[PDB]
């Protein structure tokens, strides 16, 4: 499955590490940028990924900043996108299975490399449920339909 | 300022305890429920303290959950609300200074009460610095025109 990365300047070197992760696991990865430390915006990139995940040109995706507020706020807006802010494997788990969240979004001031490294393999491999948390997630579409 | 509060069954108990501290500090709280422990859907709740907020009934938004994942991801489905999922108290004050976050997102089983409310003490108290933190609001404003 491929997955779509992208960063704002606060999320360059963690995206660096989980694109040689994902490689090294045998996926296939599409770098949205950003593309070095110099002072960019954070909604540019997590639209490319939400885009991306949007049209199927990536499976999933995963978006990072300093925090991972704003890029997943931004992913956010998207219709049909669920951007989740994960600061442990447990809230990665969840997001798979209640949420069917299909980007991952981290923070690379606030979570250390191996952690992440321990919520990216977590959310990869968790899988929806359905059932009634398929009935709230659509209740999310509705939210979607209201304001489109 | 006024303060709405909202939760699933996941978030309720938390919700009872955080209504409480605001009072006791002097907010004003509209409590837009769920108000028992009976199975709910967390977007509910986030819709109706997201257009509270955006309606300027409410001033910012306290949502609450298993994760705060679900409620936050359904409350940034409306425009002008930008909705942070914080585990600690660093990710609520930048959620404040650099993204203008005008709804708390809580996960009732990830974090335990008195930490809880060392996010909320933290996120009711820090302020917006604007500058570039504002150009990256507008391009997330962007995204929720482009979608509308
Ligand atoms: O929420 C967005 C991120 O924290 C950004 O990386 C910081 O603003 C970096 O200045
Ligand atoms: O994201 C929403 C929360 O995890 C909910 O409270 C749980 O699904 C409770 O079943």
């Amino acid at each position: 499955m491929k997955i779509g990365i992208g960063s704002d300047h606060g999320g360059y070197n963690l995206k660096r590490e989980i694109a040689d992760f994902l490689k090294k696991r045998g996926y296939e990865v599409i770098d949205f940028g950003t593309h070095g430390n110099e002072s960019v915006d954070y909604p540019d990139f997590g639209l490319k990924v939400a885009e991306a995940v949007k049209s199927g040109e990536c499976d999933r995706g995963i978006v990072i900043c300093g925090t991972g507020l704003g890029i997943s706020i931004a992913a956010n807006k998207v219709p049909g996108i669920r951007a989740a802010v994960c600061t442990n494997s447990y809230m990665a788990r969840m997001s798979r299975e209640h949420n069917d969240a299909n980007i991952l979004a981290l923070g690379e001031r606030v979570v250390g490399l191996d952690l992440a490294l321990d919520i990216v393999d977590t959310w990869l491999k968790a899988e929806f449920q359905g059932g009634r948390h398929a009935t709230r997630v659509g209740k999310i579409g509705e939210i979607e339909k209201k304001y489109s």
